[PDB]
């Protein structure tokens, strides 16, 4: 229990230097980075709830010393902080795997390897040491390194009313552990810490929707998925999708006519979007330009409801009489041109010259249209890269940057009447911002507190790599309103499994 | 002769504990974070051209590990590295100034100090021990310690070549250095190093003219001052005048258009702007809406000049009858009003009724204006803290982020006509967020490169404080233009009379 | 780690656990450059005594990465050590910090204590503060944790005026339990570690705070009105609407004294005089333009106060034409005094033009058709006459320039701000007489006569001050919170806006606590 896999020493006799760490960073206890997790009586057995590489960035002081050094050797001394209670009893499962091991998918080939059994009862200050399974005399950074496993083996059950428990852990370097070569302080290894700069959200972009102010953050029940394509960012890769990191720039587009129109009760005629990054139009390029609207108005009513746009005729340096006309994504009465994020559109324009430029700002949406409507994007098929839909893990919900668009009316015969709608937009560029300065621990959520009545109300969100925010609620309503106050901070990173204690009622 | 003052060796009675380095540290030199500096014959006499303080801040390690501790103690050691040749007559000199003493003007003061003296020829690298000056225990952070100061002790008088030397520093700490009281490592001083993005400016943001992305990098030998109140943002203070960091979402405002007008062939009709940050209108806060428009018209033209924005009316859910009007600031007769950047304005619309709600969009330029025109913003006056004038060092240019804006035109009496212009910004917001995560060094401006061609042309900018970059130009010209494929690159820390090396030849 | 003790409760259901823990060493002092050492009494260094702001309350809603409590280790942490430290010049020594703690064996949850170095920021996270030397506690088995705090330093000795080091602690894992009002209390206690010592005596009369205040039994009916005086207080009042204050004679700070336009002698300063300058207003009337003498500020610069030392602050309303006027006695100045004094109606600045309006300038309106030019009239107050009620008296007009007025405040939220009443009377006139006020209220923040006791006895640095209210002879009881800025503040659950309170008085003076603390009474507004 207190050591399931002998750790075996290595001399380091084929190290150029030996660099010894200070004594006392050997002495005192920290909380493992991203070591913390929770159970619940929910949890079903055999999921994974921690799984850490036996690496420097167990403990934070030799995380921050790692960034110096391009060589390491030695292993850990954990230590597991239960915060239980006298009524619940379930039993959990800590594994060490050997390196270029698959990682099992169940508790009981789990048991195969080194292994020990924890119960709820008895667990709280165990004791476990993760030694560190090596090939060469000591590692390089970028090697495959072996990795601890915690799984639920018994699930949590309650005489009394249930309570969850969380669970902490805790380490320090073994006695043998050493750096080496002693490199500019630039690695790629991840900080333990992050610094956010102060930034209230309304100081920051709306990517779907420029040219309106971040009103408030927003949480709402319907909104169970999320399938745009503009407000994606993510830390490993950046934009995602057909995101852009200056949403003003890229709102506008052009597009040419083009022959032919479809039925309606006035005129419905055609158009195709330019593509400047895609000259040829080939199958693995995004099918329209960078940064342009992705609204979705309809499944199929292409006429009771109808995107609204400035449109104008082109002419040397410049355009003539530009004026708001309806229009909108495919030619309708079809599967894949319709309601799909591709190249040809129509416009509702009476007389539009062949073969002639045209420009296309998205504005507002019109008709029957509501904020329901818009959210739901434009499906994309083919093989370029588009984002994929996500969803937030059971009991959560998303939090969204929610703008106000105001509507446009005219007495003459211009063409349309908009009507107010709200956009939402699930992440920012902003707050993406200073995340790639230090990257993410692999496989672990930063937990960010945001704090709003000068640290009167303090609010807890997740905030994945994959670049959306969640909330835990014990309600789910639409209404919900967050202030733009603003002022978020990094509190620690978590187990993606991790459930946020504090919890905001919706329905009320 | 290389230790004119020796190093005290505290015997640490009172640091609860005594945190060793690792003795692989003690032997390695690494560059001084901004000792770099130039020398010429146009150098003034008695002038401080170097002034660090002695601390744990001169070395790369020991600036990365000092962010883990609370205390330290012990000195330095230092070398200096001259870039001259075999013409270059004149002499240096090195002195170490004890806490709380002033520094002299003139090197022959100097010599009443330990010092040490140098002469440009020589190519070795000369060493000088810097020790640790207190009657204290050992240091905490905000404490007034001793300086290391190099001043020209026999000045350049050969003038054959005539031609920069350039001098940099490497330290080492002393055997006995030692840190103390482990602490977990955030702080809020300066980062060594400046990892920047890897964004090309054409995805940066234009703050005076969002929607039209950035096209190009300007130099404008003619531009010799700026006055805008827009793209302004400073290290130390973040936004500065009437900027944001949301230029797209302030873009827009409104005015109540209240009684009277001015004489014009047409007729021109008041208006006040609205000031939500600034309800009552004290004198103390910015007169206008955050982030509005500075473009600047002209100096004295109702004729010729003016501005042409989308404008509509107020209703219930939005606006009504939105198009093109021109309008300006302040009325043409009179003086400190004409053009002041303050809250009444021009309308040219016959039909605008009485204290009533609009919307504006700045959208554009009409009449004879170019693009000197709007280059110079209106004056301001008051005591609402404006952004001050700036110009570059002698010898330097700006560098400006330039984009296109297309004119607008119309073939029925929709009423104006705009006309292609070029809108430059001082510096882009998203350029500046990466710094303020990674503050910089007091006093101290940034060198950075800027790669082109797969790195077969690189370009050298200074990057300052205070908010703008300019560059080393020989020749005379007023339409330079530099590519925006992009990818700023960190290079160093310089003082703010550096020299870069890197010329840029306007005659082509 | 250095010893720990288990006893079991009685029932033998639990266990409760006693530890004593030195997280950092301590460095002790060889004192080689006093040139005294002067000993303690050896008696004070066995007394625990509480350390004022050392209470705080743990519940299932509080969050872990909330500090609950911050105290620097110096001498005001025992009651004994800071009242000798007013004979001394310097000092040396730590301190055993003692956690008390109510735990049960049926809860859950864990806390964390830690020792910040001087000169370190405090973090915001429990994660960040287990890089310090810390220790954590669980509260099925808590019962007391002693601390043996060093202190920290790089010199022989302190003198006064240097950074310290600090405790702080936080929750670590979040309180449960089955019932829905349990709670955890915690509280320290504090005494000098046997090394501790004082130097070079000298004679009792320093700045320092007084670790504890004596209030003098006054009551609040028998203490002055800034902002009306002539008429008693005659209750307290709390009321929902009122979330801020922007009063100027009222103001009242523990340090720099008075603030903005407050004096310490509000009768005395209530009168003024004027010049009556050219020009007038439109009106049914006819109104008139007066400036005022500033005998304080001769030379009419931005950098002093624009208006005459503690004059006047009811405030009229945004817009009033012929609704909502001020009323005062005016009469021209004639040798040794002044003639045919008598009730006028007058306001702040023109009316239509805006930063005059409703502003602190010489500016005033008069009604007076025949104010003589350029002669010099007297002013009194009085009162308010037309549709002003309460809320229109109660907002003052705005302030600006440089000339550091006094700042707009609001209450932390959950909680009321505490005013002094009292009843304006109303003037009628039967013949021309020419004007006609009406009955209204004035609410005054705070009264010098309280805070000029506290002047006497500072506030510890970064403390607020409890106070008990007696009413009854002992058998009500009420609590507010008096902060160093000026003014007071109750706990509230309620909603009205007409609560009253008798003006009994006894003031009393409980203990020291945090800004965030959370007083226990609580006072139901809707009864």
């Amino acid at each position: 229990v207190t050591a399931p896999l002998p750790e075996a020493v290595s001399s380091l006799s084929l190290a150029p230097t030996v660099n010894a760490l200070d004594p006392w960073v050997y002495l005192n206890q920290t909380e493992v980075p991203g070591g913390t997790f929770t159970v619940s009586s929910a949890t079903q057995p055999g999921s994974v709830l921690l799984e850490l590489e036996i690496s420097p960035e167990l403990n934070l002081y030799t995380s921050h010393l790692f960034r110096m050094y391009a060589g390491w050797s030695g292993g850990f001394s954990l230590k597991l902080l239960v915060a239980g209670n006298a009524f619940s009893a379930g039993k959990l499962i800590a594994a060490i795997i050997p390196p270029n091991i698959e990682v099992p998918n169940s508790a009981y080939l789990l048991t195969g390897f080194p292994h020990e059994i924890l119960d709820f009862r008895t667990a709280d200050s165990m004791e476990i040491i993760a030694p560190d399974i090596k090939n060469i005399d000591y590692h390089f950074r970028g090697d495959k390194l072996g990795k601890l496993v915690v799984m639920v083996y018994s699930p949590l059950r309650s005489t009394s009313a249930d309570f969850e428990i969380e669970i902490k852990l805790t380490s320090a370097p073994l006695p043998d552990f050493k750096f080496t070569m002693l490199v500019p302080p630039i690695q790629n290894n991840a900080l333990p810490i992050w610094s956010i700069p102060q930034a209230p959200p309304y100081s920051m972009v709306n990517p779907r929707s420029p040219l309106t102010p971040v009103v408030e953050l927003y949480i709402n029940s319907s909104y169970a998925t999320c399938n745009h394509q503009l407000g994606r960012y993510t830390i490993y890769q950046g934009a995602i999708g057909n995101s852009t990191f200056n949403p003003s720039g890229a709102w506008t587009a052009t597009c040419t006519a083009e022959a032919g129109s479809v039925t309606g009760h006035p005129n419905w005629r055609y158009a195709l979007l330019d593509l400047p990054d895609n000259p040829t139009f080939d199958p693995t390029l995004p099918p329209v330009p960078r940064g342009f609207c992705d609204w979705g108005s309809g499944v199929k009513s292409g006429n009771k409801q109808h995107l609204v746009c400035f449109t104008g005729k082109k002419v040397e340096g410049g355009f003539q009489d530009v004026d708001t006309h309806m229009w909108d994504y495919g030619d309708n009465e079809t599967v894949g041109l319709d309601n799909t994020y591709q190249r040809t559109i129509y416009i509702k324009d009476p007389s539009l010259e062949k073969d002639a430029q045209y420009l296309v700002i998205p504005m507002g949406v019109s008709g029957a249209a509501n904020d329901d409507t818009v959210q739901v994007a434009p499906n994309c098929y083919g093989s370029w890269d588009y984002a994929p839909t996500v969803a937030p893990p059971l009991g959560e919900q998303f939090v969204w940057f929610r703008s106000q668009l105001p509507a446009s009316k005219t007495t003459t015969t211009s063409g349309v009447n908009s009507v107010p709608v709200n956009v939402n937009a699930l992440m920012s560029p902003d707050l993406m911002c200073s995340a790639y300065a230090s990257g993410f621990p692999l496989g672990k959520v930063a937990l960010l507190d945001y704090v709003l009545f000068g640290g009167s109300v303090v609010r807890q969100f997740k905030l994945y790599p994959e670049g959306y925010m969640t909330a835990n609620t014990t309600g789910s309503n639409t209404g919900f309103i967050i202030p733009a106050d603003g002022y978020f901070r990094f509190n620690s990173w978590v187990s993606p499994s991790f459930m946020i204690s504090s919890v905001v009622d919706l329905n009320l």
